[PDB]
Formats: structure tokens, sequence, C-alpha cells
């Protein structure tokens, strides 16, 4: 769950603060996005996008019910459904989810 999470999608690794995102992630690809988790809230989810060096921050954004709507005309419930739509029509997230490169073996002895 919150802390370990499961290897859901290819963009679902775990919680990663934007700071460390824009900071750590030097950004340098054809375009890869990654979802984030609680950062300054006791249980929050955001969306991070990595450009050819740039790093955008587009929180998940919730509706007045529960659904997760980034814009307002494209409300969802599950992150996936978010990317799904934001896959061909990023009506929410600026950049359009391209390919969330895997981060299994980044560094660890």
């Amino acid at each position: 769950g919150s802390g370990n999470s499961l290897e859901k999608h290819s963009w679902y690794h775990g919680p990663v603060s934007r700071n460390a995102a824009e900071y750590l992630l030097s950004s340098g690809i054809n375009g890869s996005f990654l979802v984030r988790e609680s950062e300054s809230s006791p249980g929050q989810r955001s969306i991070s996008l990595r450009y050819e060096g740039r790093v955008y921050h587009y929180r998940i954004n919730t509706a007045s019910d529960g659904k997760l709507y980034v814009s307002s005309e494209s409300r969802f419930n599950t992150l996936a459904e978010l990317v799904h739509h934001h896959s061909t029509v990023a009506d929410g997230l600026i950049t359009t989810l391209h390919y969330p490169a895997p981060k299994r073996g980044i560094h660890r002895d």
C-alpha cells in the first residue's frame, strides 16, 4: 500500500516527492510519466510528468464526490483510467503519457 505499493502499471512504482522528482530525475527521455503518492498530505496522490529535461506537476485532483478528475470533464476513479484517457487525450495532464520507462534496476549495490 502506501509505502511499498504494488507493481501495478508500468508507471506505478511508489511514492516519490516532486522535489526529488524534478531534482533527482534529471529528465532526459522521449517522454515518460510517473504517478506520485502522499507528499504533503496524509494520503494524497499526484501525477508527475518528465519531459526532455523538464518536470511538470499535475496532482490527481478529486471531484466533489470522489472521482479523480484532473480537468473536470474527464473524471475517473482509478489512476489507470486517468492515464488511459490521458494516454490519447491528456485533457488533464499537460503532456500525454508516452512510455513510463521501468525503474527496477536504477541503483542498489
